[PDB]
Formats: C-alpha cells, structure tokens, sequence
C-alpha cells in the first residue's frame, strides 16, 4: 500500500483550493524513484468543469482521498506483478487539477477553480527531497493517459528543478503512457482535441516546455500537447508507450464501435490512424506501441502480458535502463512498434474481459 501525504505548502491546491498530495511506498536502500501522474481527461470552461466536480469529484478535490491506496501494475512492489521496478520507491500522484498537469493558476476572486498541475509536480518533488529524494540516482516521472501527457510536459521541468535545487546527480527520465496523441481529422461543445487544449491554456495559465514554446510561440502552445511535436524538444530520455489505436484517440476522432460491421471508410480511416501513429514513433528509440485498441497499460495489474514481437513492455523497460548505463544490446529491444495494421493482430492484446 501507498500512504498518502497532503501537501505542507497548502498554497499548492486542486481544483476547489483543497491541498494536492501524494502517495508514497518507500524502499530503503533504492536509489530509484517512480513518480507517476495519474490520468483522468480535463476540463476546459467553467460549466464542464462545474460538471465534473459534481460526478468526477476526486479529479478535482482531495477532500474524500484515502488514506492508502494499492500500488499495481508498475506501482506494484511484488516482483511477480512487477518485473521491472518492484524494489523502487513508489509515489502516485494523484490527477486533481484537470489540467493535463500543465496549469499554474490560484484558485482567487477572478478564478472559480485552481489549474496547478504543473506547480503540483514541483511542490511533490520539493517535498520528497527530504524523504530520500535527496539520496536518488535515478528519477522516472511516469503517468498514463492526460498523465502521459504529463510527462512530456514535466519531465524536463523536473530535471532543470533538481539541477536548480543542486542536485544535479539524479537522472530524471519520462515513461509516458497513452498520452501520445495525434491532431488528425476526425472521422466525422464538450471535442476536437486541439480546440479543446487551445481554450484550456487560457483557462488554466496552462505552462508548456521551453524548447517547445519558444518554437510555436505565443497563441500556439497548444501544439506542445501533442507528444510527436514536443517530444523532439526534449532533453530528458522519454519512454514513449502508445497503443496504436488508443481508445482516447478514437474517442476523440468521433469513432465509436459498436460491434457492427465496419464499412470501408472507417477500415481505411483506422488503418491510417495506426499507420500515423507509427510514422510518428519511428525515430522515437524508446517505444512501446502493440496494434491494439486498448487505453493505459502500465499500472494495469496484468501489464506484463502484452508483448510486441515476443518482447514484453517490464522487459522493454529493463532494456531501456541498461542501454542509460553509463550500442544496441543482443536481444534486449527498446524500440518495439507493431506493423501489423488492424486492431488485435497482435494475438496478446488485452482481451478486455
Ligand atoms: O489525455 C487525454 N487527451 C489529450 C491530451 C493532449 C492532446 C490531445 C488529447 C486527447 C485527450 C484524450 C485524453 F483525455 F485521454
Ligand atoms: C508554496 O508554493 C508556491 C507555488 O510554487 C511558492 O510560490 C511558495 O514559495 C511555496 N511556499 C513555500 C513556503 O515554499
């Protein structure tokens, strides 16, 4: 179990001003930390997110959290669960700021809600230091979905923080789960993604990578939201995982399946989504990305069982860590993309059973 600790600077707030906070597994004698960003949509204007404090409540407030929550799938502290990790130190942070954890705003007389994703991430970093932060070696800012995003957004924030703080021995390295989106046509109010994000901004004093914002400048942040076009601007090694036919996506692209046949505009329609997917990953060297239409993998307790071209995402991962030792490696890959073009031709995507 992860406990949870409540922020000690209180000026750093979900949405209804209520303190952010986190949730710790310790493990003395690690050096490795997991930070991960929980996921859980957004929201842009005052009526949805009025909206979603009514149904989505703990996506905007930490005034029912509890107390403890269960570490699974990469979170997990068992080695059967977790291949990978399991002896690390954990932390979940939990998605309170419905801002794609890139928000920097006070909830004030002007403000009806507080949008401080990104603050959040600084201030649980701040505070960790002195739980044995401090003593880390390697730091992996993780997240699934609107927390993927995250961490394209974060993860070089994270490093120039440590590096200001003086702790410049930490690597700080992104795991960025489904949070890989792509601003296409979609196949045919609440919404285009791009549209979406580019109110959102204004809405939450929404903050973006530096590289990524001195390149589309002002007015055009939104862009940075998109993993294939801030990616490039990183400078922090990135994991990227993405299913190529990421449920969110499809969502978003006005695609919903219904079991019935599919016509051919939409067989062609999904089959290019897959094929843009992977022309974006081709020269990202660490990835993940199994043809399956699925959403979220890595605190899935069964995340272990997918594999693309019999190698397995805990392993991916472990591959990934040993080609950052201080020359691609014999039959340990990092870079795992599916070219088979429709949704299950993959024989170990999840069921959804
Ligand atoms: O994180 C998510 N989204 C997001 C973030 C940045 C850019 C585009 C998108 C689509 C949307 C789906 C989500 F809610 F799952
Ligand atoms: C609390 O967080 C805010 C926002 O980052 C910061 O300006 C302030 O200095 C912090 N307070 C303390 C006591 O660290």
């Amino acid at each position: 179990d992860l406990r949870l600790h409540l922020l000690l600077n209180t000026s750093v707030t979900c949405n209804d001003g209520s303190p952010a906070g986190y949730y710790l597994k310790e493990s003395r004698g690690s050096r490795r930390w997991l930070l991960f960003l929980e996921g859980g949509w957004y929201c842009f204007n005052r009526e949805n997110c009025d909206s979603r404090y009514d149904t989505m409540r703990r996506l905007m407030s930490s005034r029912d959290w509890p107390r403890t929550r269960t570490g699974t799938g990469i979170l997990s502290s068992q080695p059967e669960e977790n291949p990978y990790w399991w002896n690390a130190n954990m932390v979940f942070i939990p998605y309170c700021s419905s801002d794609v954890w890139s928000g920097a705003s006070s909830k004030s007389e002007k403000n009806e809600y507080a949008f401080m994703g990104a603050l959040i991430i600084q201030e649980v970093v701040r505070e960790l230091l002195g739980r044995g932060l401090s003593g880390a070696k390697v730091l992996l800012l993780a997240g699934s979905s609107a927390g993927g995003t995250g961490v394209l957004l974060n993860v070089d924030r994270v490093a120039e923080q440590l590096e200001k703080l003086g702790y410049p021995a930490i690597q700080v390295r992104g795991l960025a789960d489904s949070g890989w989106f792509l601003d296409n046509k979609q196949y045919r109010v609440d919404c285009a993604p791009t549209e979406a994000i580019r109110r959102g901004i204004r809405y939450w004093n929404g903050v973006v990578p530096e590289r990524c914002r001195r390149q589309f400048q002002e007015g055009e942040e939104w862009n940075c939201f998109f993993g294939y076009k801030v990616y490039p601007t990183l400078r922090s090694p990135v994991f990227v995982v993405q299913w190529l036919f990421d449920e969110a996506q499809l969502t978003v692209d006005n695609v919903h399946l219904t079991g019935q046949p599919v016509q051919e505009g939409l067989r062609l329609y999904i089959q290019n989504l897959g094929r843009e997917l992977r022309h974006t990953l081709k020269d990202v060297p660490a990835s993940f990305a199994p043809a399956c239409l699925s959403h979220e993998i890595i605190i899935r307790s069964h995340w272990t069982d997918v594999q693309v071209k019999g190698t397995s995402l805990p392993r991916a991962l472990h591959c990934w860590d040993r080609s950052l030792h201080d020359t691609p490696l014999k039959g340990c890959p990092v870079h795992l993309v599916d070219s088979c073009p429709w949704p299950h031709c993959n024989p170990s995507c999840p069921t959804g059973t």
